[PDB]
């Protein structure tokens, strides 16, 4: 079972490494774990999973997928998306060359060969010369060690692993842990729902609002003259967005000029308030609190009670404003305003152990019917380092990158030949807009496999210097801003970029061609 690569992951990126590999004459296969394309989509259906990239962002570019698509809503919720992966599935015939159900487990290079032999679990094993791999940001869930977690007598489970036939809050108790983009969704459902609702709180997420808006096939029709510039603008933008900054520096430039253009991108919503401010909002702290302070008084008017109010949008912030990628929020912060809603700020009441009623606090026990684990997922490196992966350096890859991720371009790493990630950490991944570095990043890999197959070179090598050098690339590019000051993702996908097409250019830089 030879193949030229061997793609795991039915999400974005391996999607587009299929279609576009296939177009290229490779002889390619994909194996996806579950049992669906959509990747994020096909696992996360709990209630409210939706997008925070809005409408024609967060799609593919490709004219013929486009043209017959129209989206119900601005921000479309999972099982939209996956009926947009069925939609793309029967256009560019992708699922023949797709087997689902095969979790690959571990991989190993034949180096008399030029090629990796792959396992799943089932037992399956196949060669790849090339092993592609789209594993994405959320495929290993991240569930605390609280004593007694495993005791607790109703359901839980966490969001990325939501019961694929549903599960109802209706006059549920139900508990929350966490506040991050999936809580911020889960705690919305909930709060119309449930019975009673106490979410714990670690840290206030610093919540956009999102304006929603309802979508008819009409007036997408007519935007779709727009569509072919709207795609040539998000390869061009930090984020890989249709967002452009404001050039002009936050502190020159009046008071009633700052908060008129704060006013606006308020208004648009989504990211245009993360990342369409003024250019040195995420270079100087100064800049910085001047859009805090802006969402702080929005926020703090929709709560109604300022002890509550402190915990969800404190007047000092607790790190600088859009160091992390925002959440979205439609009524997140009317949810709290409610006689069934409950706020828990772990800091101050430390969870102290779960028990089968509940979950115990330092000043008493929240009794739950149902506990959602909303902790978020483990960094990239979990889910990459899940496949129990041997380089040609003699150890593994979650050996490798024990001490923390190790790449060049943020595609390879030393010691692991012929093999290639997308969305991998030190790429934009976090910073960026999937569609658009799955186009962008997959590109790159297609040109790279065919410069292989052009100047019969069977093997590529990130060289131990290339990966050193990268490092302190990321370093001293973040080192220029606030990014640092979060609790890798390269910030900047055109500086991203041409750092990569540059390598290129130069016959690969940095690997080692045989
Ligand atoms: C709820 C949610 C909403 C999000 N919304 C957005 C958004 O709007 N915009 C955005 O840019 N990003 C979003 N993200 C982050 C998201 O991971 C990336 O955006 C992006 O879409 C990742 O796409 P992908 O192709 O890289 O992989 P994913 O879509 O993450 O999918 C990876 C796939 O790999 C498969 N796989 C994993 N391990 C194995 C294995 N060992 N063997 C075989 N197959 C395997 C998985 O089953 C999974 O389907 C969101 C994440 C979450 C959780
Ligand atoms: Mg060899």
């Amino acid at each position: 079972e030879v193949f030229d690569a061997l793609i795991v992951g039915a999400g974005f990126n391996g999607i587009y490494q299929l279609h576009r590999l296939r177009q290229e004459g490779f002889k390619v296969r994909l194996f996806e774990a579950g049992a669906d394309m959509g990747g994020i989509w096909y696992w996360n259906c709990y209630p409210g999973a939706r997008v925070d990239s809005h409408i024609p962002i967060y799609e593919f570019s490709i004219e013929e997928l486009w043209r017959d698509w129209n989206w119900t809503e601005r921000f479309p919720a999972w099982d939209e998306l996956r009926r947009y992966f069925h939609y793309v599935d029967k256009k560019l015939d992708l699922s023949r060359d797709i087997r689902f159900g095969m979790r690959v487990s571990a991989a190993e290079f034949d180096e008399a060969r030029d090629q990796w032999v792959i396992r799943t679990t089932d037992g399956t094993v196949v060669r790849a010369r090339f092993f592609i791999l789209c594993t994405g940001f959320a495929s290993k869930p991240y569930i605390p060690n609280y004593k007694g977690l495993e005791s607790f007598a109703g359901e839980s489970f966490h969001t990325g692993l939501w019961p694929q036939e549903g599960a109802s809050f209706t006059g549920k108790r139900v508990g929350v842990v966490g506040t991050g983009a999936s809580g911020v969704q889960v705690v919305q459902e909930a709060s119309k729902d449930a019975a009673h609702l106490t979410v714990f709180q670690r840290t206030p997420i610093l919540a956009l609002p999102m304006q929603q808006r309802k979508l008819d096939v009409e007036t997408q029709q007519r935007m779709k003259a727009d569509y072919p510039e709207i795609f040539r603008i998000r390869r061009e933008t930090f984020g890989g967005f249709d967002i452009l900054r404001d050039e002009r520096s936050a502190l020159e430039v009046p008071p009633e000029e700052r908060c008129a253009l704060y006013e606006k991108l308020w208004q648009k919503g989504g990211f245009h308030y993360w990342i369409g401010g003024f250019s040195d909002i995420l270079t100087n702290e100064e800049a910085n609190r001047t859009m805090y302070d802006f969402w702080r008084d929005k926020t703090r008017a929709r709560i109604k009670n300022p002890a509550l109010a402190d915990k969800l949008a404190p007047m000092e912030p607790p790190h600088p404003f859009g160091v992390k990628r925002p959440s979205l929020e439609q009524w997140y912060y009317e949810a709290f305003n409610q006689d069934n809603v409950s706020l828990v700020d772990v800091r101050e009441m430390p969870i102290v152990e779960i028990v089968p009623e509940g979950v115990l606090t330092s000043d008493g026990l929240v009794e739950l019917d149902m506990l959602v684990l909303a902790t978020g997922f483990d960094a990239v490196t979990g889910g990459l380092t899940q496949i129990d992966i041997h380089g040609t350096g003699g150890i593994t890859l979650k050996e490798k990158w024990t001490e923390g991720a190790r790449t060049y371009l943020g595609f390879a790493t030393s010691g692991f030949p012929n093999m290639l990630f997308l969305y991998g950490p030190q790429s934009p991944s976090g910073f960026c807009n999937g569609p658009t570095c799955a186009e962008m990043q997959g590109e790159w890999v297609v040109d790279c496999l065919k410069h292989m197959r052009e100047n019969n070179k069977g093997r590529i090598e990130a060289t131990a210097q290339a990966e050193e050098e990268w490092a302190q690339l990321l370093n001293s590019i973040a080192g220029m801003t606030l990014f640092p000051r979060a609790d890798l993702n390269f910030p900047g996908v055109p500086i991203y970029m041409d750092q990569c097409n540059t390598a290129a250019a130069k016959d690969y830089e940095g690997f080692v061609l045989d």
